[PDB]
């Protein structure tokens, strides 16, 4: 039992190291500390100041420099007793303030303990280095173990979900959120690995293997190197791991959301386009290249712009193999693989099209190589394509007349074509995989949601509003959940909004919210960003409290979200809402000779939305997701990025705290701390504090009696504590004081 084996990797990597003695006595000290900001120029940077004296109303402490300051007792961030340093659950801290919470996390992270509970949450800080805690051997130890029986780990929460599912006969969910680069995807993969192991059909698993192999496929197509993460997920996902009544994996399903189609045509400097582009061009056999008109990334417009074509310590060609390998396992026919790659090629081809002017104002294609190349790979007719691009037929009422688009318009059209192809292929890939894995007859499921938390960037656009909208919903679901769960707990022992307004501002029907207004402007071909933003301010500036019209910007607006105010820019929202593609182009592609291509334009389930707008579909999909969640027993993982540089051993208070503020961890604690944060099992209490009362012995039968003895001895303030059927409930700071009590 590595759990009992203080020499195991289990103890080494998941636990705070334990010495010989446990004796209350060791941890003894006269000093009493406080956390203070070594200056409010900061606020997240704190220092430990020893309290040198106090008044009936405040404290006076010394600083690091030796400077003596004073603080209101009522404003003081008391430091928890050293014994509390490193606890596995922040719910165990007596003093539940910000700096204190950060401090526990940091003490843990300093020992490479990246997982910590906070009440209902599992907090996970990216180590930005390898920690060998995800082995089969580590898998093995979390089997059937209670949360309180093993160290914090993603495996642990995974096991608890699996057990609850079987014991309660209730579906489960794991919501894994946080910023880009926080560790969501990695943690998601671990949940699945874990489940695959505890519930897979042993012997050697085919379905299991296919389930495992779907990720890789999806990541090649939906993941890219960004400035925040080398393997950034540019789509959100909800994976449903399906089980039969026996608790064995019976299948799975994947739901994808918000794929960043725009990255296909444009990438910021240092970033890359989707991985597959590089995989194909590196891994294609000199023979497939020829057949694909493939060259180097530098030869491609869509890949030669960012300046970055490789990922440190990443072999595209080696990855291509892995990719093709997975497609094989899942079950992509060579023929299908061919066409997917052809689509990939084609898109690269479309990007190399260079529209020219002169003649007049309308665009011309002096050179058609690229065109020819895309047409071939795609299996469409070049001339048709050609005209569909520059001379699309447009409906002027009764009139359907071809228009001669200029360069920019021609260019944008081409871009829209590429984005549609890519999004549709991605959707097709998903469905293909679901076909393989998905079971119409499942008994139970454990769903994992891997999606960004709130996004507050330099520039916030429509996709940002979407994600933040989802986030308000998940936060509200958390709050509701925390509410019942806390109530139930109090009930089993015998004890004691705002999200709506924001949600309504965005998704309301009457009065209409942001999305309803957006949709409305959507029917008007001539509407503009200016008409839209004016309408939004018209309805909400000084009229809706969660809304703010900027002092000078004419193109932005602010929303007061759970995580704070977010300023959104309205440019192109109209276009984004419609996601238009010229009919001619649809017509062109519908006639493709390619087996896969045909599906993308011919299968309405793929080729279309319903038509509803992008906003309406987003809202709908979010509502279905929440509906599903509502039916589950949920578990929450908050992934935290330690800094903005992708470095290990560098936990930045400011970076971290901001995350704790936005993600609900601190709020949760604020709330918790208001009641009876500390809840201790009778025997546990006595075991540690028996010696504080001339009366009680370590292991006593009447533990509750024994508890009251110490308390009584100590003469603790009654309203400071609460006798529960099996635990002693303590208000904030109580236990710390007691800890502070002489033997
Ligand atoms: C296949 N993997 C990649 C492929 C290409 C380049 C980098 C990576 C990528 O995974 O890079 C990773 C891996 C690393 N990481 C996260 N959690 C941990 C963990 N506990 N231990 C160690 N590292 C962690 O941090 C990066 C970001 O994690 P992530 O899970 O992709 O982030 P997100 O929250 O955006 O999904
Ligand atoms: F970049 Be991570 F997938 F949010
Ligand atoms: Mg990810």
């Amino acid at each position: 039992n590595p759990i009992h084996d203080r020499t195991s990797d289990y103890h080494k990597y998941l636990k705070v190291k334990q010495g010989d003695s446990d004796l209350f006595k060791l941890t003894v000290s006269d000093k009493r500390y406080i956390w203070y900001n070594p200056d409010p120029k900061e606020r997240d940077s704190y220092e430990c100041g020893e309290i040198v004296s106090e008044t009936s109303d405040s404290f006076t402490f010394k600083t690091s420099d030796g400077q003596d300051r004073q603080v209101k007792k009522d404003d003081a961030n008391q430091r928890n007793p050293i014994k509390f340093d490193g606890v596995e659950d922040m719910s165990e801290l007596s003093y539940l303030n910000e700096p204190a919470v950060f401090h526990n996390l940091r003490v843990r992270y300093n020992q490479d303990l990246i997982y910590t509970y906070s009440g209902l949450f599992l907090v996970a800080v990216n180590p930005f280095k390898r920690i060998p805690i995800y082995t089969q051997e580590m898998v093995d130890i979390f089997k059937g173990r209670r949360r309180n029986e093993v160290a914090p780990h993603i495996f642990a929460i995974s096991d608890v979900a699996y057990r609850s599912m079987l014991d309660d006969r209730q579906n489960q969910s794991l919501l894994i959120t946080g910023e880009s680069g926080a560790g969501k995807t990695e943690n998601t993969k671990k949940v699945i690995q874990y489940l695959a192991s505890v519930a897979g059909r042993n012997q050697a698993g085919v379905l299991e293997q296919q389930i495992l192999q779907a990720n890789p496929i999806l990541e090649a197509f939906g993941n890219a190197k960004t400035t925040r993460n080398n393997n950034s997920s540019r789509f959100g996902k909800f994976i449903e791991i399906q089980f039969n009544n026996a608790g064995f994996i019976s299948g799975a399903s994947i739901q994808s959301y918000l794929l960043e189609k725009s990255r296909v045509v444009f990438q910021s400097t240092s970033e890359r386009n989707y991985h597959i582009f590089y995989q194909l061009l590196a891994g294609a056999t000199a023979e497939e290249k020829k057949a694909l008109h493939l060259a180097g990334p530098e030869s491609f417009n869509y890949l030669n712009q960012s300046g970055c074509v490789d990922i440190k310590g990443v072999s595209d060609e080696d990855e291509f193999k892995i990719t093709r390998q997975a497609m094989d396992i899942v079950g992509f026919s060579q023929e299908e693989q061919m066409s997917i790659f052809k689509i990939i090629a084609g898109i690269l081809h479309l990007g190399n099209i260079k529209f020219e002017k002169g003649a007049g104002e309308g665009a011309v294609l002096k050179d058609k190589t690229a065109l020819n190349a895309a047409s071939t790979v795609f299996g469409v007719n070049p001339s048709v394509l050609e005209k569909a691009l520059m001379e699309p037929r447009i409906l002027a009422g009764r009139d359907l007349v071809a228009q001669h688009l200029n360069v920019e318009k021609s260019s944008s059209s081409r871009d829209a074509l590429v984005k549609a192809l890519y999004g549709r292929l991605f959707l097709w890939l998903v469905k293909k995989i679901n076909n393989v894995l998905c079971s119409e007859r499942k008994a139970y499921f454990i769903g994992v949601l891997d999606i960004s938390g709130f996004e507050i960037f330099k520039v916030n656009s429509f996709e940002q509003l979407c994600i933040n909208y989802t986030n308000e919903k998940l936060q509200q679901f958390f709050n509701h959940h925390m509410f019942k769960v806390e109530q139930e707990k109090y009930l089993k022992e015998k004890i004691n909004l705002d999200s709506q307004a924001t949600i309504d501002l965005i998704d309301g029907r009457q009065p209409p919210g942001i999305l309803a207004l957006l949709d409305e402007q959507s029917v008007f071909p001539n509407a503009t960003d200016n008409t839209l933003i004016t309408k939004l301010h018209s309805h909400f500036s000084k009229k809706n409290a969660k809304y703010e019209e900027p002092r000078f910007s004419k193109t932005e607006f602010g929303v007061t979200h759970y995580a704070g105010q977010v300023m959104y820019e309205i440019q192109d929202w109209l276009e984004k809402n419609k996601d238009p593609l010229q009919q001619d182009l649809e017509l062109c592609f519908k006639d493709s000779s390619d087996n896969v291509v045909t599906k993308l334009f011919n299968d309405p389930n793929i080729a279309s939305r319903a038509f509803l707008t992008v906003a309406a579909q987003y809202k709908e999909q979010l509502a279905s997701l929440m509906a599903t969640l509502e039916t589950t027993n949920p578990h929450f993982v908050r992934c935290i990025i330690p800094n903005n540089k992708q470095l290990p051993a560098k936990l930045e208070d400011k970076v971290v705290l901001d995350q704790l503020r936005c993600n609900g961890v601190l709020e949760g604690i604020r709330i918790t701390r208001k009641g009876f944060p500390n809840r201790i099992i009778y025997a546990d209490f006595v075991k540690r504090y028996y010696d504080l009362a001339p009366n009680v012995p370590r292991d006593a039968e009447d533990s509750q009696k024994a508890t009251d003895a110490v308390l009584k001895h100590l003469n603790i303030d009654p309203e400071q504590f609460r006798f529960g059927i099996t635990k002693i409930f303590f208000r904030a700071g109580q236990l710390a004081r007691i800890e502070e009590a002489r033997e």
